[PDB]
């Protein structure tokens, strides 16, 4: 599913992701936009060391969901990639809040850093009523 601008941004703050772990909801906004276009079923394979970042947030196979092929892969968010691709994004969020519990936070992406860090990310949600 492709999401609509407000739409998502009302979606994700009703999944709690407002100020988590300190990151506005503008910033998982800006994320999502650069990452996959708000796009869930998003998908793409890393040639360089064999791993596939997956949906909305593109998280990658190697340390957050498992696809079974990716080599010395963990799963921290206990989840098959597959649910990942899903259209209700309640999976993705969940494991995205893992993601940012690690020390990095919402850096852990680098598209963030380039696009989205140091910027005015108003943009992504005015007029949503968020």
């Amino acid at each position: 599913k492709v999401f609509e601008r407000c739409e998502l941004a009302r979606t994700l703050k009703r999944l709690g992701m407002d100020g988590y772990r300190g990151i506005a909801l503008a910033n998982w906004m800006c994320l999502a936009k650069w990452e996959s276009g708000y796009n869930t079923r998003a998908t793409n394979y890393n040639a360089g060391d064999r791993s596939t970042d997956y949906g909305i947030f593109q998280i990658n196979s190697r340390y957050w969901c498992n696809d079974g092929k990716t080599p010395g892969a963990v799963n921290a968010c206990h989840l098959s990639c597959s649910a990942l691709l899903q259209d209700n994004i309640a999976d993705a969020v969940a494991c995205a809040k893992r993601v940012v519990r690690d020390p990095q936070g919402i850096r852990a992406w680098v598209a963030w850093r380039n696009r989205c860090q140091n910027r005015d990310v108003r943009q992504y949600v005015q007029g949503c009523g968020v």
